[PDB]
RNA sequence: CCACCAACCCCACACACCCCCCCACCCCCACCCACCACACAAAACCCCCAAAACCCCCCCAACCCCCAAACCCCACCAACCCCACCAACCCCACAAACC
């Protein structure tokens, strides 16, 4: 529901879980990250 | 570093479907005598003349030490980011855009 989504993020103080973070990178590092796009985005933000 | 409509297994004739099959067969077994890729005997350390045996030795000797003065592969001065044109800086920007 968007009200559970809403509350969840509010528990976490709106930043994202580290879940969130191992998953945005290791679909970014598993890919052939392009020069401006979104893979290449979420590489250079996340990656340590 | 998406896209032709549409269809969207680099599926589909049928019959089929072990890269099975002639039969006898079926150790890439078999003549016999054999059967250590053993062997003349004498004999077997790829041992031996003696004298010997540091791939030791003339002596002086014995730092691949030494003129002297010396001894940072220091030193003109000015210096002393292998900094510096300014304007200043994402190796950013027409617009429209951005599998």
């Amino acid at each position: 529901s968007p009200e559970a989504v809403y509350t969840r993020i509010m528990m976490n103080g709106g930043r994202l879980k580290r879940s969130h973070i191992r998953r945005y990178v290791s679909v970014s590092s598993n890919h052939q990250a392009r020069p401006n796009s979104f893979a290449e985005f979420l590489n250079k933000t996340y990656s340590s």
